[PDB]
């Protein structure tokens, strides 16, 4: 689909067996999940942005549905405010930016 | 033009008269750049990111031209890691995200 961007980006996106709101974000360079008991084998890492660095758990090739697309990679899940879908993912959906 | 997200969506901008980089950020409510001298007024304000709260100067109605076009908005001043171009600039510009 085409997404305006009056307002935030916001798309379903399905992972862990578990339905989200999530921000499509061209300025994020990984994909940072809400704090949520995922399984699996994990590395810990911190990421930055504005206001400084957050320490997440970051799981390989996890699999999520973005917005009814497929997508697998590296996920990063911690105590981010709002679930972000960065360029990792949206490159995998095909995203683009248009103007 | 169409921008794709293999690598950082980053554009030159110019503002103030300087140019600079940037990057088209849809997960921005605003535009944030890095501090610098511009002309005009200006009001503090707080924002926050991934990592947490950071204080800005907000500056109002500033020229300022992203890739070639022309935008009129808000700019934030402020200890941003990154020049970002946010959504109150990139409707102006016309972008949107495709998939
Ligand atoms: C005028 C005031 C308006 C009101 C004001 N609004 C805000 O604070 C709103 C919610 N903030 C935002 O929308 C801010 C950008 C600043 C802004 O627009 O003001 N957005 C953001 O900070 C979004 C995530 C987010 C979105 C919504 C809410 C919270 C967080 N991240 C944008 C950010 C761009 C980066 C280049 C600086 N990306 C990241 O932080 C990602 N990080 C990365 O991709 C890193 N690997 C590399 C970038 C950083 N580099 C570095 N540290 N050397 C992260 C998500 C994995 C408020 N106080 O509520």
């Amino acid at each position: 689909p085409q997404i305006t961007l009056w307002k935030r980006p916001l798309v379903t996106i399905k992972i862990g067996g578990q339905l989200k709101e999530a921000l499509l974000d061209t300025g994020a360079d990984n994909t940072v999940i809400e704090e949520m008991s995922l399984p699996g084998r994990w590395k810990p890492k911190m990421i930055g942005g504005i206001g400084g660095f957050i320490k997440v758990r970051q799981y390989d090739q996890i699999i999520i549905e973005i917005a009814g697309h497929k997508a697998i990679g590296t996920v990063l899940v911690g105590p981010t405010p709002v679930n972000i879908i960065g360029r990792n993912l949206l490159t995998q959906i095909g995203a683009t930016l248009n103007f």
